[PDB]
């Protein structure tokens, strides 16, 4: 049906570079010529389209890269796909704000971690006590309490599942009603749990038995 | 012949615990380790306590309770461990300070300049508890594929961090020395889950770019 390689075209990146040594469409065009002369002709596919069935995706000077699209690349790679990232990819988010932190900055470090490389910058030279409630249908952490918790927690991962939240009258007094307390997130082929509060051994055992035990 | 779960112990984090300089005296690394140990024991799945510096790559799950001090290299070890299929459990007070005892900047949790946040899929703003002109390339492998290729647009700031990341080409030659780039990574690839991620740090013309595709990205 289609080729094994997709060269992703971003209309937003073309709009951004068309307004100085960067040119998204010219970079896509050269990568297309390269794959053509190499005998493995590639397709040109819009970034927003479903390219999950391709074996390789190429992102040449895709300047604008959202966290949602960075997650799609990570999912694509983790499931066995091959991702090729140019030097000028993932520098700015979808709201035209520069990705802070190390280079490349797309996804608050998710793209950087996929590549296994890091640069410092893009540089081209020439309430007292709170009760918890299980968010899933397990009721394992219901009735548990905490006396020291992290207050500023935002669930940002697309595939991050909330396992428990702070609830009750005491939780609402600090504007923490519904705030995430225990979460888990897929990362590559693995997983990462976040425990946002202190728990006694009794409550920890219920957390371990419900999610981390061998049984 | 050990357990599936390892609770990591950081001596430096215990030192920061003893300093009594944290926002709460309840922050205690070793006491958090003991509580997690008894929790895993009481649940019928006893976990081992392994020093952070040791090789825990053979475990299936790794737990970091109040590991306040996390270097960039250790955060990278967790990312490599997790991206290959491992499970990582991160406590609320883990990864706040780097190995030089400086607060990690850029958000919460700050370890890895977003690497820990990316793994966890969770971000906070802060810890807050209540209660020349042309350069040649040289192939870093033995394929000698990208040898003789040049570039007039390159990224100077590139450093390889992943344990399994492989450099495929570097900048070499007299012109690369003037930019202090003799040895800097130009083309790398890194395994991520079941797949792969390449980084192309310089602009190549169609002729040289065809060499790259045919060597690594062709059928």
């Amino acid at each position: 049906a289609h080729s094994d390689t997709a060269i992703l075209f971003s209309a937003e990146s073309e709009w951004a570079t068309r307004s100085m040594k960067l040119n998204h469409w010219h970079d896509v065009r050269d990568w297309y010529r390269a794959f053509l002369d190499a005998g493995s002709r590639a397709d040109i596919v819009p970034l927003a389209y479903d390219w999950s069935s391709y074996k390789t995706v190429v992102l040449p000077t895709v300047l604008i890269l959202s966290a949602a699209d960075t997650q799609r690349l990570a999912d694509f790679a983790a499931a066995g796909g091959r991702v090729v990232v140019g030097y000028a990819t993932g520098l700015i988010d979808e709201h035209f704000h520069t990705w802070l932190g190390g280079y490349p900055g797309a996804g608050d470090g998710l793209l950087r971690s996929m590549l296994g490389v890091r640069g410092e910058e893009f540089n081209i030279l020439g309430p007292g006590e709170i009760r918890l409630s299980s968010a899933d249908d397990s009721a394992a952490l219901d009735g548990t309490t905490t006396r020291l918790w992290q207050n500023d927690v935002n669930v940002t991962g697309e595939h991050a599942q909330v396992l428990a939240t702070y609830a009750g009258e005491e939780a609402d007094e600090w504007e923490l009603d519904g705030t995430a307390a225990v979460t888990r997130n897929p990362y590559g082929s693995g997983e990462a749990y976040f425990v946002g509060c202190d728990l006694d051994v009794a409550d920890l055992t219920k957390l371990v038995r419900a999610y981390l035990a061998a049984s």
